[PDB]
């Protein structure tokens, strides 16, 4: 079993992939996690994270350029995840493709049924070959108390906000598979029992 | 012996990189060819095409973004690239890192002073390791010339790059200032015209 965990940023997605693992774990399955960008294992991830800050002159301003480069970050781990479904019973990933179909969409400020998140759809899972998580948690959080709790990304407030926004519909939409809303507080053993 | 082979579009490389290669097997020395991008063997280089003509959205409209592109394909081709350097004397690129420096400034308006050349430096020679040429072969053609091949060549589409005109003139400049200074190494401009033989006893 596939699952994918997404939020905005400050959302606490890391903390929920340690509760949920958790939990999966003392219901007597093995779980295996994985964490997109993978920062310092490959050129495409490190090259985003570097235009977010500033770097690569006009790169970072090109929404479908960045979305490029997470999008090849992934398809160099294919080998990885299709290696963890082979050995876990439940492989956990900390943001996968909708975080670039959310992310895509908001800058452009378009809709979860917009082009851009079609876009991601077409390019991720048929042309580069990953896998469809069979569910797609997200970790839900307002504006405001994402606003409470420095690249391009994560200084722009409204873009977090239309984030968050767009994210809401994807999961309502079934974007690319099945959807799970959580808070910060849902209890790992009633989740993983939910996502038996 | 590694050796990339450089111009505009409509130039005619593949024509000079065919000649280059007979005349240095003539030589007694075996040789492999590879172009750039590698269309159909990454997909970095499929979705750069798609790109330059109108698809993926404002992917195109980011000179960085398709710099980063082409960059990436000749990453993933590193150890294909030293394998046939280890299996054949003179190895022959139809364009290679100096293309990106070439197109990349010429986008910008900037020369070979410019932040995108000196950019294309240190990320695909310093940081993606790409092996240094031993020689870069410009191919000087007249600008004209060059138009009208690709123009009919394909009129018989033309990508965002081919279509205009002007961005074809400065990259043929910003070519010279790189082969007159020895960006990446030492540099060969030749013509259309150029012996094939002789060339190779040059280069070689
Ligand atoms: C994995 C991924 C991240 N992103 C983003 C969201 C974050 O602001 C930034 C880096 O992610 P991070 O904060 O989880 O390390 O890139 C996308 O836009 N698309 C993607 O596919
Ligand atoms: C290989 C390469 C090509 N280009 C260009 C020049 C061409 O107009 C276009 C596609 O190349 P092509 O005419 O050899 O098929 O992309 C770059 O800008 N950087 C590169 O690294
Ligand atoms: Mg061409």
């Amino acid at each position: 079993m596939l699952i994918a965990i997404e939020g905005v940023d400050g959302a606490g997605k890391r903390t929920l992939v340690e509760k949920l693992s958790g939990a999966f774990r003392a219901a007597g399955r093995s779980v295996a996690t994985l964490a997109f960008p993978r920062y310092g294992q490959s050129v495409a991830a490190d090259i985003a994270a570097e235009a977010l800050h500033g770097e690569h002159g006009d790169l970072a301003s090109s929404v479908y350029a960045m979305a490029t480069l997470f999008a090849l970050d992934r398809a160099g781990a294919v080998h990885t995840i299709q290696g963890l479904c082979r050995g876990y019973d439940v492989v956990i990933l900390d943001r996968y493709v909708a975080s670039n179909a959310a992310y895509s969409a908001a800058r452009l400020h378009e809709n979860a049924a917009g082009k851009a998140a079609a876009w991601v759809q077409r390019i991720e899972f048929a042309r580069l070959g990953l896998p469809k998580p069979d569910w797609q948690v997200l970790l839900a959080v307002s504006a405001e108390l994402a606003g409470e709790r420095r690249d391009n990304y994560e200084r722009d407030a409204e873009l977090q906000q239309r984030t968050g926004a767009v994210y809401a519909e994807l999961a309502a939409q079934g974007w690319g598979g099945r959807w799970l809303v959580v808070g910060a507080d849902v209890d790992p053993g009633r989740l993983a029992a939910t996502l038996a």
